[PDB]
């Protein structure tokens, strides 16, 4: 499944931070899309995993849902 | 007591937002963020350690500016 998240982000350094951690977590496939403030993500995580790392970055995270 | 200094690359208002709440969370600590001049001012009896792990969690790039 891909995953859909939205996540607060407001300039180009915000997304790269969101890219990092996802990173970080390692085993992601994802895109964000900065204008719209949404973050998709497919991987073998459960979704309060992604949930979990997106909201240790500090910035405002909702699940939208997946597709 | 101690009073530590970061270096976090900050580059917009959601930025520092996102560094203010993963400090507050943490909590036991005293800030100042400076946007403008990327850095954030820590007086906490928390280690350096914790402090910089802390604000490693926003995806930012992280340093110290030292006592
Ligand atoms: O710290 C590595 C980490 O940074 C991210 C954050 O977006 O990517 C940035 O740094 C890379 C250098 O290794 C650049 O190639 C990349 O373009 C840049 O966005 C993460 O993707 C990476 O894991
Ligand atoms: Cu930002």
């Amino acid at each position: 499944p891909k995953h859909e998240f939205s996540v607060d982000m407001t300039c180009g350094g915000c997304a790269e931070a969101v890219s990092r951690v996802l990173n970080k977590l390692g085993g992601v496939k994802y895109d964000i899309d900065l204008p719209n403030k949404k973050v998709c993500i497919e991987s073998e995580h459960s979704m309060d995993t992604l949930l979990a790392t997106l909201k240790k970055t500090g910035k405002t995270v909702s699940y939208l849902g997946l597709e």
